[PDB]
């Protein structure tokens, strides 16, 4: 049969785990014995930084990275980064299904990746060992951030010292103190254990966490049509299923975190919010040029 390996570096049980394991699931059922869907979750196969190269090469098929994730690769997809640009996730979902939201899964045509499709996480929450309240709470606090300009520029605007890291070495960066502080979706946190090592967790909800699933564009467009056809028509089905239950996976995990009794939830007032928000929203202006003033623009009108 035809292989299509997926790699990702998250836990199984998270929207995007579920989601690579429900492709799999359907894949076989409607294309039996032709393709073969392989899941390697918790970068078992590959980790940050090194799957883009897998999958050019072809050592993977479909991998699901972070919107954050690819700067050096196409400038405009930094606008899911800007802290405080969509209010809710149905601000970003309507964007995405804008026809400039829908340009950008072609943003990496010229490098040969296809982009399949926009599958949610969560909007990110702001974790530490002491409370963070208010932006001063912030200052000199070393934050893991991916690999993304905008974030770095982030928390440098409240004074912090953000460090890029890739996804499998949070936790142990955390502990031992190389970082004391970080921003994931709740479903992050606790699949990776990050509330056993971080005391307090804002309920600030400042950013999105979100994926563009790609592919190789030979590897894709190299399929037989109807196959192809099938596929494309499964993964649109999967996105659909991934988007509808991701909230609700982040809300078991929240309450996973309360359960575990480890960590304090700290509740901001929509003041406090407006503080982190006055804070942060000049980092906009030092990426319009490369990002586009006017594609930020179209961002605000989905709100
Ligand atoms: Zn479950
Ligand atoms: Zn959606
Ligand atoms: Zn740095
Ligand atoms: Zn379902
Ligand atoms: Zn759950």
């Amino acid at each position: 049969p035809i292989v299509i390996k997926f790699s990702h570096v998250v836990a199984e049980h998270t929207p995007k785990g579920q989601g690579a394991l429900l492709f799999k699931k359907l894949v076989e059922e409607r294309l039996p014995g032709k393709v073969k869907v392989e899941v390697y979750p918790n970068s078992s196969l590959f980790g940050d930084g090194k799957e883009m190269e897998a999958l050019l090469l072809g050592d993977v098929q479909i991998i699901a990275p972070s919107l954050a994730k690819f700067e050096q690769y196409t400038k405009k997809l930094q606008i899911f980064d800007l802290p405080f640009l969509f209010d809710n996730i149905q601000a970003v979902d309507r964007f995405q299904q804008s026809p400039q939201g829908k340009e950008l899964l072609t943003s990496m045509q010229d490098k040969g990746i296809t982009g399949l499709g926009y599958w949610h996480n969560g909007m990110k929450q702001l974790s530490a060992n002491k409370p963070l309240r208010e932006p001063k709470d912030a200052r000199g606090l070393k934050f893991r951030v991916q690999a993304s300009k905008v974030l770095e520029e982030q928390f440098k605007a409240v004074r912090a010292n953000p460090r890029k890291m890739s996804f499998a070495e949070v936790y142990q960066g955390l502990q031992t103190g190389v970082v004391n502080g970080t921003e994931n979706p709740w479903s992050n946190i606790y699949s990776q254990k990050m509330h056993e090592v971080q005391k307090y967790i804002t309920e600030s909800d400042h950013g999105v966490l979100d994926y563009m699933v790609i592919t190789n564009t030979k590897f894709w467009n190299g399929l037989p049509e109807d196959v192809r056809g099938v596929l494309a028509k499964t993964m649109d089905e999967v996105t659909v299923e991934v988007n509808k239950q991701a909230e609700a996976l982040n809300q078991g995990d929240k309450q996973r975190i309360v359960e575990a009794k480890t960590s304090e939830i700290i509740e901001l007032t929509p003041e406090q919010r407006a503080e982190w928000r006055k804070a942060m929203q000049p980092v906009w202006k030092k990426f319009e040029g490369e990002i586009g003033a006017d594609l930020i623009k179209a961002a605000e009108a989905a709100n």
